């Protein structure tokens, strides 16, 4: 029994010496690294083609439909006079009607199909305003029924010029239309082009009632298989099957090893009773990682095959699955470096250090969250880097690492004249956070890890 | 007596075991964290609405009244010819007169009400120049009486075109006017809109007499309750009361604990005399922090209620109070981690290290201040990052942390041709500061903290 | 024998004391540092002249031939309407035909000389499109033969206006032409000007078929000697010969030393057998470095002479050879600091630490590569810093060093609305990578080096 | 003798206890810190006024005389066609002639006064070209006499339109003129305005002969006292005298202390002989620093008085003297913290560590310089951050500190297509430099300092 456990815990070379066992699993891991990385790279081509088609079409739409638009102006693009707003709206509608004659792309119109379009209508131009909107700042008076009324004008693809905006109670103006196009660039990857429908929404937003109306354009892309396409004189499937077989064999071997470990546990524990933390010692966490990676790889490969067959179109989910599986496959080879101490410094140190690090983070996290909430709410209206909670966390994390510090300070220098109290608070907030976290918290965080290393050294 | 002191210093779990005491204060702290964070987030909505209204109106005013203005040009926007300046002034006045017909916002005019406006006047266009201003660079001569004379033209809302600027002795030109508007976006937060008055000042500044006249626009916003408003078919107050009650109960419990500690002190010291630094051992600093946080939270909640009732308008002060109270409430929960050593590394290390750190900072601060003053005065005229003392401190602090270094060096590369001696001095200054502070000062600063940790380790 | 080995391992001062040997090699190294650095600086003048000529001519071509081009617009310069594309093409051809009258440079035309130009033709205007290109997005249909057909129009330097683009199946449009000019600025370096031929390619790229056609201009420069030039009344060669002689003498002395060491080895090993890692102890690695540097310097000097004689034009290869040789020559002087322990801390520490560092990197590299591949494929379509594998490695390496962190986070904030799953994955990816590598991997990497120093301390 | 030496080395408090000595020098140092800092701040006002006048006038000149100039375009502003160049030249001359009618500043013309102006001429328009310039790229031929001929046209302030540029052999075109103005803003500081003469040089540079001619404007400012000015109804001098007296008293006390120390040395050494590194122990380096600071302060104060009296105009030298003296005065107070060990950690550590640090830097410097030269010459033509040696040193120093790393990598990504070999070399260069210096050199540099601290700890 003692000899059996010893052999169970021996290294692949020692196991080969003791029983001549061929290290099949190691060769499988090397082959898996190769094939999974290749498959990820090959999938990247189709992924990139889809993403590029979407983004480039959207940029072209911005240049076609937004009057006076230039690259890099998305965040500030806005209208400031009634004349500017009317011109922008009419320019968008006119360009929609002129598209077949001016555009470099080839687009088809879409009519009807439910709200906001009536049957036969390609473009919907809608204004939304308050039901009752009497506003009299001269008398410091107003009478509002804030229920929103929508008024929509329908334009058929080849009377909207009579649009009259109710500026004083206007909530917003929207233009909705759909365009069909074909992603021909797929031919360069030896793939059949897909049929895209772009749903285009142009928003003139007046919700702030501030005299400035921002203008934006957004698109939603829907992918379909085209109807009986034809490519003249048009292997991924075999490689996908090879990946699936390699991952399945690895999964079966890992499951066999895990079952063997479970049986050896049961045996040893039963013997020890007749003569939980110690039970989780026959469990090889590396093999749990390997089976997880195999499951992820197989799921991603199935999804990739489905997308290639045009049954699915979820490029992002497939890419995440395959990328995570590739990372885990690369990481999993470290198991075979754990037997040699000279190569196991990182994992040994991590195993020793993680408990104390988690206990330390328990106390650090409340301070971090307090700072996050305070910054988000107090400074967010004034500081571009504090607009949302996740943005605040990114800014604070970068500050801890010494990044983007002066610009963070400088963003507040504009408020020194306007809001002096806010500026002073921001000084105290930033200086105290940086000092406490860089010089005290991070110091001890690193000291715990280096002390663990000194222990395992 | 010894048993009583021991119990006084026992942990909540130990106190429960010894007397069955229910840990009411801990549950109160958890509830306070939840409710105070929620209240801060809820206040953030109104705060953001107010700040956004102000900023967006100001941006719209810049686009409406400044001829040829574009976003991002505020720091360099200026006139360079007499024709440009006249056109800018007349454009601003004409736009003020045309506002009801062109603006996307709804504004009302304000007349009279003291200087600089006469009764019935909406806009004041004033030029300020020297009383006597004979300037003759051809003969290297001048005769100046630098007393400032103001000449103001009054424009009523719907002869200023005859303005004649005295360019050679002109000090500046200002345009003052006020506009009234209503912040309707508040309806989205189920709040009654407020009435805003924007005081708008446009400055054409010639104080440098350098041939370049910068142009700027600034606004001051004053908030009022509107006169008998009406919102059709229009709980925060209950939640505020809940926060106040929770904080009041916590305050009373903390005051009771502090009184008990004071009595136990008095007893022990009296006994020790019959048989200051040691006296400050029954004082629970965590409870001082808790009572401070409770006072801040109650004050901020009262201010928030007042603002909601429209008796107050100090959003910034309220936001600072509530944000600081939220941070302190989050921090104060660390008290309950202090009993367990494995979770108390940060606080134990800080308690051991702070005295030596303060002694070290005593010596470091004089060097830091010397560098601050030298940089501010010598380099400030030439370097964008050294314009003011606070900006100099921000730049030096960021340099110590390794941030924004190359751009700091590169800002001076332009002067290498013009002012070579200044460039050389800047090289010496920056290199010496960075070397001394990053490699010597900060090293020992961190070494003190890690040595304290080694002590408490 | 023992005395002979001792002397072999003695320092230059000790060898001088023992035998009066004059330290010729040390003086040679000092002289080499001086002369090699001077030669590199002198070569830099010609290198800079060539590079500047190429880049400035290319910038001028962009301003001359690209309609509406401005500096800094290269990455976004594009056409969006048929009218814009036609205007850009015709503007380029018209400017080519007008060049002798408008350009500030002096250019000569090149005719014929093979494809894509026919004999006598200076400019080739070619459009490439699919052989059969029926595209019908209205019916979700298409019939494509993706074989590319090229149609070229030839323009002689002083009917292209009849160009009809097949927009629906257009692959791209290219304009090719060559221009000859003379790099006169070489006169300032007392050199004979060379004759440059610039091959200019303007691309209007429609491979994405996205409605946006990017426009780019590229140049290839070919340098020739001009035919019987004449500079009125027009030493580098002697200095090059001096460098060659110094390096040759150093090489011969180092080869002599290496032979002596090899003989001493052979002797000692033969004696030890009658009475491999120990064999690599008579090998002076510093002298291997010195001979490598001498070979590189001689090769670079020969190349430099050839370029000066106008037999060669490979400035980049010569610059790399001479720069690397200069770096190695500067480094090689450290050999003489190795005898004194107080000056040998760096090399002693490196010698002790390198093996453990390499073993540690063995395990770190698989994790790094996994992250590289995952980021490149999953995030590359969405993140400007993840476009290519080398770019991904640069971004991750910079993140490990705490650089450019917040902007890396912020590039993904745009996708939070569009692609929420990708944004969440990017959050997990970046946070996990930064935490693991900055706080755990780099910590132990530094700890190995400092422990080696503690050993040799 | 032993008692006398002991007293000589006692602290100020101990000396007061032993002899009742009043610590006059300490109070003098505090007073000096106050007064010197105040004087520096007060001088900053005049310094800022002068610098601002110069810079603002130059910006106005750029906007007035450069056709189509915009802020931020200085580095790329250039002409590309003959028509553009002619228009720019004629616009500059026309604006010079129209200045009295259009400019917002008040300027007087300057005539004659030597080259390049003839008597009575205000503006010189000069073109420089080769004496003989036959250039024939069609035949790959040229005949050049590179002697430069200058042809100058003189314009009197209120035939230059007949200018004919020799484009094929043109070296450059320059416009020279001088303008007089008065710095009136000095009145705000209660100072008499000075008379400025701006010498303005506009350069159209064709030295590259590349088809792109950069255009630049530069100014030289000369300050004079105006002739019998007059300011109606117009103390720094007393404060300057106070600073001088304080510094003189401090200097005398320090000289007395140094003489006493020298006498005590002489005595002790003579006694030790009858019964050099040890000799430099009675020398108080703090007092050498104090006397140096006093000399600098007195020199700067005298210069400041001279500038106020308008005998001098060297603002930069005065500012450097006063700023350095302020920094040294702040630093010198640390002497009184050296007696208490708890406050002397920094100085004790520095004294222990400096010798080993210097020995380490001896070896590091050759590697650093090798990298500097290699980068400057190989990468400088391709990389904006490697243009000059000082720029290269700034970039490498910033990289060592982890700053601006990704942008340094990204600047080379453009050359990956064009110059692949240079891109590969840049990869090797940057990666090797960063790894070696951040992880190995800086590690040991910090380790030496922390080990010294451990010694004095
Ligand atoms: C009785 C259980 C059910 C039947 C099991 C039958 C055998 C089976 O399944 O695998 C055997 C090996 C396993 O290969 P592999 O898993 O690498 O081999 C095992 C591991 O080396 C394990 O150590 P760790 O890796 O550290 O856990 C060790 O303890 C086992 O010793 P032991 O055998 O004495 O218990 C080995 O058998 O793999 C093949 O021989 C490939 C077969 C396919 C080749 C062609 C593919 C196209
Ligand atoms: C090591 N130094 C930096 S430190 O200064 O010592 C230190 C130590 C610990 C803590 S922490 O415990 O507060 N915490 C905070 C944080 C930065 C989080 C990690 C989760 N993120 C997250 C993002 C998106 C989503 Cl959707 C959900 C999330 F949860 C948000 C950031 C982090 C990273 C790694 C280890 C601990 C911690 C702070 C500072
Ligand atoms: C730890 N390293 C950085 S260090 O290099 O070791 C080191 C150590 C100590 C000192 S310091 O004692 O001079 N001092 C300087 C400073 C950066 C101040 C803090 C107050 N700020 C402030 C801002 C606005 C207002 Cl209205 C008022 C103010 F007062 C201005 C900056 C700081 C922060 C934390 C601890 C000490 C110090 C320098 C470097
Ligand atoms: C020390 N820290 C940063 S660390 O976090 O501890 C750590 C330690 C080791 C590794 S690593 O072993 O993966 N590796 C990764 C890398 C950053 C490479 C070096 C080669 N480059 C390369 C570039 C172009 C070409 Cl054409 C070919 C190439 F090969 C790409 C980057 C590196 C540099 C130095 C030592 C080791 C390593 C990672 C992190
Ligand atoms: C040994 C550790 C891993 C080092 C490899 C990291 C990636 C290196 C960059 C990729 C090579 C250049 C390919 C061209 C990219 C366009
Ligand atoms: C991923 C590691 C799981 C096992 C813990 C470490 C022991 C080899
Ligand atoms: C905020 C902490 C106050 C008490 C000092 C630390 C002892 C638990
Ligand atoms: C470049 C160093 C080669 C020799 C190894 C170090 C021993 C002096
Ligand atoms: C500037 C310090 C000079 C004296 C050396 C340190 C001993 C107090
Ligand atoms: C094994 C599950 C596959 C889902 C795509």
């Amino acid at each position: 029994l003692r000899r059996r456990l010893k052999y169970f815990f021996m290294s692949p070379c020692d196991k080969f010496r003791a029983k001549g066992r061929k290290p099949c699993k190691l060769m499988l891991q090397v082959v898996k690294i190769l094939v999974v990385t290749v498959q990820l790279i090959l999938f990247g081509l189709s992924n990139q083609l889809a993403v590029t088609f979407r983004e480039e079409n959207t940029i072209a739409f911005r240049h076609l439909f937004l009057l006076g638009y230039s690259d890099g102006a998305d965040d500030t693009f806005a209208a400031y006079t009634r004349e500017q707003l009317y011109q922008a709206i009419f320019h968008a509608v006119d360009q929609y009607l002129a598209l077949p004659d001016v555009s470099l792309g080839r687009y088809a119109y879409v009519r009807g199909g439910g709200d906001p379009w009536t049957n036969g209508s390609g473009l919907a131009l809608c204004q939304r305003y308050y039901h009752r909107g009497h506003v009299d700042p001269a008398n410091d008076t107003f009478d509002i029924d804030p229920m929103v009324v929508t008024d929509c004008i329908q334009v058929d693809p080849p009377s909207y010029k009579n649009l009259t905006l109710k500026f004083h109670k206007l909530v917003n103006v929207t233009i909705h239309f759909r365009l069909k196009t074909i992603n021909l660039q797929s031919l360069i990857n030896n793939e059949i082009p897909d049929c895209y429908t772009f749903s285009v929404l142009i928003t003139f937003d007046n919700k702030a009632h501030s005299g400035r109306i921002p203008i934006s354009l957004e698109t939603q892309a829907h992918i379909q298989e085209c109807k009986h396409p034809s490519v003249f004189q048009h292997f991924r499937l075999l490689f996908d099957v090879v990946v699936i077989l390699t991952c399945s064999l690895s999964f079966l071997l890992c499951a066999r090893s895990l079952l063997r470990g479970f049986l050896l546990q049961n045996e040893f524990v039963g013997f020890m009773w007749r003569q939980l933390w110690e039970r989780l010692e026959f469990v090889n966490g590396w093999y749990i990682l390997l089976v997880t990676s195999d499951v992820l790889t197989i799921s991603g490969t199935i999804m990739k095959i489905g997308i290639e067959a045009k049954n699915l179109a979820s490029y992002d989910v497939c890419s995440i699955l395959l990328g995570t599986s590739t990372l885990l496959v690369w990481v999993g080879v470290i198991r075979y470096l754990t037997f040699f101490h000279n190569y196991n410094i990182l994992i040994a140190t991590l195993r020793v250090a993680l408990p104390s690090v988690m206990r330390f983070c328990c106390c650090v996290a409340v301070i971090y969250l307090g700072y996050c909430f305070c910054g988000w709410i107090v400074l967010g209206p004034y500081h571009v880097k504090f607009r949302s909670l996740s943005m605040v966390s990114e800014c604070l994390f970068s500050l801890i690492n010494g990044d983007d510090m002066f610009v963070t300070f400088a963003a507040m220098q504009a408020q020194q004249g306007r809001s002096s109290l806010v500026w002073l608070f921001s000084q105290l907030y930033l200086y105290s956070f940086i000092s406490l976290f860089i010089y005290m918290v991070l110091s001890l965080f690193i000291a715990l890890i280096t002390g663990a290393y000194d222990t395992i050294k």
